């Protein structure tokens, strides 16, 4: 007497597009744009996909399990709809068609998984997810990644590196030490004394263990220092002019509207002179230092809201100096990842096909860039533009036809900051998989996973020896979408239910306005597939209409009608007259 529809608007690995085509997304790693799984744990999503897993206090079921649950739910819904066709033959014909299409596709997908595991795993390429100590990505996935146009792996040189990298075709790549795991005792790496990593680490905190100072100055202090750099009545004017120039010069970078800023007068129009600053405001005297003059002029002319600081860089985390090998390692890895991010930006934007690591590992670049970064930290300067200026000085040799513009540099900085803040607590920094779901490619973003199309992998893994049948065009159908960011739920499923509610509202509306002819007209109106609207009748709407002040009028109108087939007239007389009770319907 009540029907709850079970098919949910969300399922793991399941994406249903606007044309009711079912796509199953095979996960590579967790993440949105940058992969959260690295080294040993790289395989944990594919393990979960194929066999389920239980870790980190969470229990995750296989795709086959989840899709079978889904199927079962669809079958319940279908059975529930067909029970109503015993009362009204047309009941929910469109919702039913859609559900059956989905069901059929899902059954085919479950078949494909089953036969993949059973019949096309002679080399145990997939079983090894279950049995191998530290699993490899299966070959098909490696092929997808290697041939990918919007996702790329980058591999770095942390001092204490891990040999268990799992992305074998990195775009960005630098020389590394010999992992401790390649030694008997498994405690410490065998160092190499060349390459980018070594020069960074060894320049930032050297063998004599002399610390590198980090003098991160604010906007205010940057200006005050730069201005005081020129020092040991007109003097006051020169001071104020140079000061204003530097201040506005620095301020117009975040907001051009600071162009109109003046330090020559106070807010009330009073002029900044000796008598005012020494005798009205008593903040300075004849023998006061210049810093105090600057401070006072600033205090006199600008309000506090000007000194709000810009977003911080990953390179400046609040330490006053690089005082250990570990700090040098951290900074080294940040610089490396910045370069990697540049490299990725250039690959995806078709500016270069080169590997920047190959370049920056060579001398004298490895030494020079480390030198400049150290100086930069010591001078309190922005680290990213150093790297950018060095790249631009060598853009030809890095495969770039032209230098990186300010816009592109800033975009790189934004991506680097965003991504690096996401992974900064990672146990291992050896490699990262970075995807761009805003660009054409075979890698997607769906439900917190960086994925590929399952049929892509299936075709690649079975080598085309198993026909896809009805699913032969889905891979290409998903590529036709405007984005590789797939919504986490399936609107096409929800709209199925929304249409029923819309029916209810329309019925209630046409009843309230006391129009019987239009209500009948509405009930017998067809969808684009030729299905009468009254196929969406349920207990609620049946009762709304049957028990209404207007029903006798609708009945007379229904008797008069000549355009309606007798079967539908009979359905309506039977369902709306006062044995033949439709169930109530609801959903999740
Ligand atoms: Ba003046
Ligand atoms: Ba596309
Ligand atoms: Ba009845």
């Amino acid at each position: 007497d009540v029907i709850k529809f079970k098919e949910p608007e969300r399922c793991d690995y399941l994406y249903v597009d606007e044309n009711n085509k079912v796509h199953i997304l095979l996960p590579i790693v967790g993440g949105d744009e940058i992969g959260l799984d690295n080294t040993c744990q790289t395989a944990v999503e594919l393990i979960t996909f194929f066999y389920g897993s239980a870790h980190s206090g969470v229990t995750k079921y296989s795709a086959e399990h989840q899709l079978s649950e889904y199927k079962r739910q669809l079958e319940e819904d279908i059975k529930a709809i067909n029970s109503q066709k015993k009362i009204s033959p047309h009941a929910y014909d469109d919702l039913l068609k859609e559900k059956i299409e989905r069901l059929q596709q899902i059954e085919k997908y479950i078949e494909l998984i089953q036969v993949l595991k059973k019949q096309y795993d002679e080399q145990n390429d997939i079983r090894q997810l279950r049995t191998g100590g530290i699993p490899q990505l299966p070959s098909g996935v490696k092929e997808i990644i290697k041939s990918s146009e919007n996702a790329f792996a980058v591999r770095l040189s942390p001092y204490d590196n891990d040999k268990f990298t799992r992305f074998d075709d990195p775009l960005f790549n630098v020389k590394r030490n010999i992992s401790k795991y390649d030694t008997p005792s498994r405690q410490a790496p065998i160092p190499i004394y060349e390459g980018l990593g070594y020069r960074l680490r060894s320049t930032l905190f050297p063998e004599d263990k002399t610390p590198t100072p980090i003098n991160k100055k604010s906007l205010r202090d940057k200006v005050k220092s730069t201005v005081l750099s020129h020092y040991k009545d007109e003097k006051l004017n020169e001071l104020i002019t140079n000061l204003q120039n530097e201040l506005v010069k620095e301020l117009v970078k975040s907001d051009p509207q600071y162009s109109k800023l003046s330090l020559s007068k106070d807010p009330r129009g009073k002029e900044i002179n000796y008598d005012y600053l020494v005798n009205s405001l008593m903040l300075v005297d004849n023998d006061s230092e210049i810093g105090d003059w600057i401070d006072t002029i600033l205090d006199a002319t600008v309000d506090s809201t000007v000194w709000v600081a810009q977003a911080s860089s990953p390179f400046y985390d609040g330490a006053k100096e690089i005082s250990s090998d570990r700090d040098a390692d951290k900074i080294s890895i940040r610089v490396q990842y910045l370069l990697a991010e540049a490299n990725i930006y250039c690959k995806t934007n078709k500016l270069s096909d080169a590997n920047f690591g190959e370049f920056f590992d060579k001398e004298p670049h490895a030494t020079e860039i480390a030198k400049r970064v150290k100086e930069g930290f010591t001078q309190g300067a922005d680290i990213e533009p150093i790297i950018y200026d060095y790249i631009n000085s060598n853009h030809a040799e890095l495969g770039l036809k032209s230098p990186l513009t300010g816009k592109q540099q800033q975009e790189i900085t934004d991506k680097f900051t965003k991504h690096y803040n996401t992974i900064k607590e990672s146990p291992h920094f050896d490699e990262f998989f970075v995807a761009d779901p805003d660009k054409k490619g075979n890698i997607f973003s769906h439900q917190g996973r960086i994925s590929c199309h399952f049929l892509d992998f299936f075709t690649r893994q079975t080598k085309g020896k198993h026909p896809l049948g009805d699913l032969a065009s889905h891979q290409e159908a998903l590529q036709e979408g405007t984005s590789n960011r797939l919504h986490h739920k399936n609107e096409v499923v929800a709209q199925g239910y929304e249409k029923l509610d819309q029916f209810k509202k329309e019925v209630v509306k046409l009843l309230a306005e006391n129009k019987p002819k239009e209500l009948l007209d509405y009930l017998v109106a067809t969808s684009p597939t030729g299905v009468p609207n009254y196929s969406m009748l349920s207990k609620e709407t049946q009762n709304y209409i049957a028990y209404n002040r207007n029903w006798p009028a609708i009945q007379k109108e229904l008797e008069k009608a000549t355009s309606i087939p007798e079967s539908q007239k009979q359905d309506l007389s039977r369902l709306l007259s006062r044995h033949d009770n439709l169930s109530a319907i609801t959903w999740s």
